[PDB]
């Protein structure tokens, strides 16, 4: 898809080095190779099976972000390159960085990055359940989006929801994100 | 709607009360069901069928259990009443039409034959505490990409699981596809009883 | 008491197969976490109960696992994969039988009530919180309400035999193995 | 009352503030505290004789207020303290007990982006977890009524381990002479500032 030519040839940054330049409401996206990476990436037809947002602590570097094997969470990005979900190895796939136009001329304490961060916030929950899984990996199978306020999220739906509630508008896949002219790619991480 | 020769097979099958099936119901029977939960229209879809789910029957006594994998859940086996009083801690009936069939070669086996005793061996020997977080996921994603299960592992699909068990005492199905509950259900083998009231 | 179980003679599983009848108590000595806190709080050897029922030559144990659910397995589990582990149960494991059930044969109406009444409470796991709770009640020594659907091992043996007319002498799986109506079969190897 | 410790006089005539009023006087390090009524909220306070069953440490972002700690039927979390007031643990109901707010004496003169703050933060930030699995929970629960503490560099915290471990790492030390809530009220350096009404 055409978030896939987008990012093809962008600077290739180390994790060291791009600590400084990321930003609090960056978009992280990754193409892994899990099976429910691989299924997000069929039905898409992308490269993208991943998306959340980078929420900086002081220096400290988070990402928050629905895993649908998992939950609706706020983690070190360190995780990412380290030790992705207790394997104590790098997550097995690829990942970029991008900022959405709107908010590049928005300092880390604005309004708005406040209040993105206060709806995502607001969604943390302490895992999904069995049930709750297997719902939302059979929702990305059928192409299905979910109901009014019922809260289990496809990676892309929370980013959504995030931006949605600061006016800021994109079913929605992790491709959706990536191919949006207002989203600018910033880098992949080495 | 799109469907295959499974569907018509079940389509004019005689209704029974449950409380009457209990009686005609023999260890080795294939429980086939046709869901309405997101992971039971998954396998719909994939599988081009009105069917989701099958299991295995299992008779302790005059009691009917169901052995089967649940792709959310795990390798159990349970009361069959759960499906028609209580499905997965819900207090209600399952959300969904309830079929059974019989397989043509163990018609004429009783049920404590060596048969249906290495069967429920195989079952038993593949019953689990459930599936992990991770597992589950994977499962839904294999019948979400069509893929069979490609390591030596112990993660299955509802079909897989009853096929497991047939295919160690000699019953194949034509699992062209990796293996649904479609093909179980259009086998020629396979024969309708009943769908339960 | 303790001292019951203490010289009973050690069978292989193999062995005890054939010798097991539906309704048989199984007894563990664990030393798992939660095992531990059942011993303590019931100054006993005993962390685990539950009874076996027998689909024709195959057994299994039907019981209430604290940080699991309301479950029927195979006893082959115990034996060579506890929990998904891949071994055998870390802890010791015996037999038992009540002296009522000894001369009742396995498609007795007894037997099949007690069948009855643990079929009707086998669920899909405990939740999260309802483990929780479990656990809490042991080491607070309180019992459960009468609507409530989670159980500590011994209580749910004793929910079994009670709707069959057996009373045991709150309760731990210590009331069950002491009990002067339960009588010691084997330890297994 | 004779039941119990040095820490509970400490908060019984505590000024009762209003949730929204203590907003604006709440600093990123405070410690939550809490008497629950939940069966594990009473095991704790059993076995270590207190009124307290929980803690948790307060974290600031911009003006909202979360809560970073490790429920033991839940996991190692940060959620809104408002979850606490109006939605603890998706009941849409305030959390059963009663709920304090501390502050500790080497903490009340630094602001809220001071070097330590940040790395008391990173140590919680890094011992988030995706909830404990139910065999977690189990040993978590067992170990509380055993009063034994957590041998290997295991990652399954009681409460108040969390918050010790936290508080560790930037050289405040608790009297841990295992760690139970009640040794963190009843702590010399710990200021009481309200009860939340
Ligand atoms: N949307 C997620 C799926 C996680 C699979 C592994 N936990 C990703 O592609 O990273
Ligand atoms: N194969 C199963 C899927 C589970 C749906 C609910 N747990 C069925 O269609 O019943
Ligand atoms: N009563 C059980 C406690 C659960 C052990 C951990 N699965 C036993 O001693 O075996
Ligand atoms: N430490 C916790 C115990 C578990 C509460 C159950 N939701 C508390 O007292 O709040
Ligand atoms: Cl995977
Ligand atoms: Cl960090
Ligand atoms: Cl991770
Ligand atoms: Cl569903
Ligand atoms: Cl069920
Ligand atoms: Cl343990
Ligand atoms: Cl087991
Ligand atoms: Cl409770
Ligand atoms: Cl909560």
């Amino acid at each position: 898809g055409m978030g896939t030519d987008k990012f093809n040839n962008i600077k290739i940054d180390k994790y060291e080095n791009l600590i400084n330049v990321l930003k609090t409401g960056d978009i992280f996206l990754c193409s892994g190779n899990y099976l429910v990476s691989k299924l997000i990436k069929k039905v898409s037809e992308s490269m993208f099976s991943h998306t959340g947002i980078i929420v900086k602590w002081g220096e400290h570097t988070l990402i928050m972000e629905s895993v649908e094997d998992d939950g609706v969470r706020i983690v070190p990005l360190e995780h990412y390159i380290k030790n992705y979900e207790n394997s104590n190895n790098r997550y097995n796939g690829s990942l970029f960085i991008a900022r959405h136009e709107l908010l590049q001329n928005v300092n880390d304490d604005s309004e708005m990055i406040r209040n993105l961060i206060k709806v995502g916030f607001s969604l943390l929950n302490s895992g999904y359940d069995k049930n709750e899984i297997a719902q939302i990996v059979a929702r990305i199978g059928l192409g299905i989006g979910r109901h009014e306020d019922n809260n289990e999220y496809i990676c892309s739906e929370f980013v959504n929801e995030c931006f949605k509630k600061i006016g800021v508008e994109f079913f929605i896949f992790p491709e959706h994100i990536a191919a949006d002219h207002h989203v600018l790619p910033i880098a992949q991480i080495e």
